[PDB]
Order: structure tokens, then C-alpha cells, then sequence
């Protein structure tokens, strides 16, 4: 009996092959085969295959797309215990009171890389960075911390008279037109939404609050790089962090590999700052769904059970590049990194409260491209956040 597993990441396909070889040794009635399809056309192809009965037994879904499949009965109900799976990914795949996929991988949450040498030089202990709060009111603690951490070529900090924003040598932070690392967390941390019911919905009080704050950090405080540096250069801030030029660099686990490889100074990871509604990180996960039209539904059930076990899911995290969604399997990931001198807890701890889903779905790419020029102007400090969001929303939706 052959069960086929469909997915889109190659290194993970390698890890699956190692996982399923271990499965078949304890369950030799079943051979599992992986089937790579490139990310760029995965969903358009899965849509055709599912629709006409030739999709694989097991396939990867994201949050963006599973809904259409779940409603039309394409997907098996995941009828197991869920206490050992990331709650974030579990919620991501629950619809009408049913779990529709076995959680496989998670992004985890956003955190704050810091350059400890640059903290030491400014008189800041790394623990201080874990208790920061952003706000439009006078309960804010982020801004003065970023100000202390932003230095011009004369040694004048951002809050000092004389400070020259043209001559900044060291930025405190990476506030920028950068959804995943920055503004999606600000919106959620303000109680706003970015997307609702497959439509862009960021024209709302919370998002207004978030964008005013960010606009201010960049154009008025000068504690993050100018928007011309970062609008359409997604890597600018990370490169400045690597060059020893940025105190705090707010990002996800995707920057762990690029940071560990090249960073020559002492560094760590601290918590996401809290907003008016707490520390709310963007997150996103991947689940493996069972095909309801599978020729061998029992064997699929055995394979899904293994994929969701400590032992099976451990394989995806053993290389420290993808994070297991099984909670008991995640120490393979922590260990990978602790041995390389990095504590990864803040990326995980942040999930322990409320969250915002990574936006996605049909017509999203096109919508995201359409809002882009308006967001660029907004981060350039031009016009008004209010008027910009209203026009950007109408434009994003039209394109969708």
C-alpha cells in the first residue's frame, strides 16, 4: 500500500523521507511517497487535482486556502487529541468546530534580535528589552529606549539637541514598510485587523494607531532607517544589523540562519514589545490534510497519526530550519539552536497570548501589489495615514 504526501519545500521533503522510512519500519503494510510541486503553482494545481479526484492522499495546506476544501467535504476530520500541537496552528485549521489538518510546521512568533555589544555601550541590559511597551500615549517606553540606541556620527543620540538625522551611524530599530517583521504585529498589538473574509480590512482605528506610531518612529524620531532605504529593499535592515549598525532588529525565526552565520558581535533574542492590546505577533502554520476521496483511508489515518506524533514530527526540526508544530517535537529545534549559543524562547513565548493570522488567499498577491505604492508614500511621511489607508484599501480590494 502506497500513501502519497504532497508538499512544496525540498529540504522538508528530505526530512519527510527520513521520517517515513522510520514509520514503514514499524508499519511495513504502508510505504509513503513524497510529491514535490513548486510553491508558486502549488494551490492552482492542488485545486485541479482535488476537483477531479487525482490529488494525493495527504497534502499540505495553509490557512489562506484550506476553507474552500474543508466546506466542500474534500478533507478528513482530524479526530484526535490536540494537546500536543501548537495552539496557533490548531486555530489556523479549525473551521465549523472541526480541525481539518494535522499541524506540521509553524513560523512561530516575531521577536527582537539585539546586538548586546551595542546595548552594553548604551548602558542597557538585555532584560530591559523584554519589558518594552509601545503606545501613542505617555505610557510608551519603546521610543525613549530606541532614542538612546540611535547614534549620529558625532555620538549624539536621537533625543539630544544637535542630533543630526542625516548622519546616523547606528539605528535603534527597523520600523519599516515590512508586513511580517513589523506592521502586522503593530496592527494586532493595537486590536486592529489587516484582512477579514478574504478582503483587505486595514482601514480601521487600530491599524491607524499602528501606522501613525511607525510613521513617527521613522520620519520624526529618526530611530529607524528612512523609508526610502527600506521600501522595496526587504534586506536593508538585516544587513545593517549584520554590519553592527542596528541595536534592535525585529524579525522572525527566518533570520536566525542569516544572523548566526554572519554576526561577529555578541547577540540574543528578546520579546516583541507590547502594544495597547498586549504582545500580539503575526503567525502562520502548515498542516497536512487527509484527502476524503483517498483509495485507502485507513492507511492515510495511520500516516497522519505518525506525522502528528513526537517521533514523526521531530524529523522536520532536526536541521533547525523548520519548526515542528508538535509541541513535544520542538525541543529538537530549541536544542539545535541552544548548542549554537541561541535561546529561541521569545519566538515561542509570544504565541502564548492573542495573535493575528498572516494574510493570504486568492487575489491576495495582486491586492498586496496594489497597496504597495500607497504604503510607500505613507512610510515616507507623506499625506495622512487616514486618507492613505482608505485609498490603499479600496485599491487592494479592486485588484483582488
Amino acid at each position: 500500500i502506497v500513501v502519497t504526501v504532497r508538499l512544496w519545500d525540498e529540504p522538508i521533503a528530505a526530512a519527510y523521507r527520513q521520517s517515513f522510512a522510520a514509520f514503514t519500519r514499524s508499519h511495513p503494510d504502508i510505504e509513503v511517497r513524497t510529491n514535490l510541486v513548486a510553491y508558486s503553482t502549488y494551490f492552482e494545481t492542488l485545486r485541479t487535482d482535488v476537483a477531479g479526484g487525482s490529488a494525493d492522499d495527504i497534502f499540505w495546506l495553509s490557512n489562506a486556502y484550506f476553507a474552500a476544501y474543508a466546506d466542500s467535504g474534500r478533507l478528513m476530520k482530524i479526530q484526535t487529541d490536540a494537546a500536543d500541537w501548537e495552539p496557533a496552528v490548531v486555530d489556523q485549521f479549525t473551521r465549523s468546530g472541526v480541525l481539518w489538518g494535522v499541524p506540521q510546521l509553524t513560523d512561530a512568533g516575531i521577536a527582537v534580535f539585539y546586538n548586546a555589544d551595542l546595548l552594553a555601550a548604551a548602558g542597557v541590559d538585555p532584560t530591559q528589552v523584554d519589558n518594552l511597551r509601545w503606545s501613542r500615549g505617555d505610557d510608551d517606553t519603546l521610543r525613549p529606549m530606541l532614542a538612546r540606541l540611535t547614534v549620529d556620527a558625532d555620538g549624539r543620540t536621537a533625543n539630544t539637541p544637535g542630533f543630526d538625522a542625516r548622519r546616523v551611524r547606528q539605528w535603534g530599530y527597523n520600523a519599516a514598510n515590512d508586513p511580517q517583521a513589523i506592521y502586522l504585529n503593530y496592527i494586532g498589538s493595537a486590536g486592529g485587523v489587516f484582512q477579514r473574509d478574504g478582503k483587505f480590512a486595514f482601514d480601521n482605528p487600530g491599524a491607524i494607531e499602528a501606522f501613525r506610531y511607525l510613521v513617527g518612529l521613522i520620519n520624526d524620531d529618526h530611530v529607524a532607517p528612512p523609508a526610502s532605504d527600506t521600501n522595496d529593499n526587504g534586506d536593508f535592515s538585516r544587513n545593517q544589523f549584520l554590519a553592527g549598525k542596528m541595536a534592535l532588529f525585529q524579525s522572525g525565526t527566518y533570520s536566525l540562519a542569516p544572523v548566526a552565520r554572519d554576526a561577529l558581535f555578541h547577540w540574543g533574542v528578546a520579546m516583541l514589545p507590547a502594544g495597547p492590546a498586549g504582545r500580539v505577533s503575526v503567525t502562520n502554520g502548515i498542516a497536512a490534510a487527509g484527502n476524503s476521496a483517498s483509495k485507502h483511508p485507513d492507511a492515510v489515518r495511520q500516516v497522519l497519526a505518525w506525522m502528528g506524533s513526537t517521533e514523526g514530527n521531530s524529523y522536520l526540526g532536526r536541521h533547525g530550519a523548520a519548526i515542528p508544530a508538535v509541541l513535544s517535537a520542538q525541543p529538537v529545534y530549541f536544542d539545535y539552536w541552544s548548542a549554537r549559543g541561541v535561546d529561541v524562547t521569545p519566538f515561542f513565548a509570544v504565541l502564548n497570548g492573542p495573535r493575528i493570522a498572516a494574510p493570504g488567499g486568492a487575489g491576495f498577491a495582486a491586492g498586496q501589489q496594489a497597496l504597495e505604492p500607497y504604503f510607500d508614500e505613507m512610510f515616507l511621511g507623506r499625506g495622512d495615514v487616514t486618507t492613505t489607508l482608505r485609498q490603499a484599501q479600496a485599491a487592494a480590494n479592486a485588484a483582488t
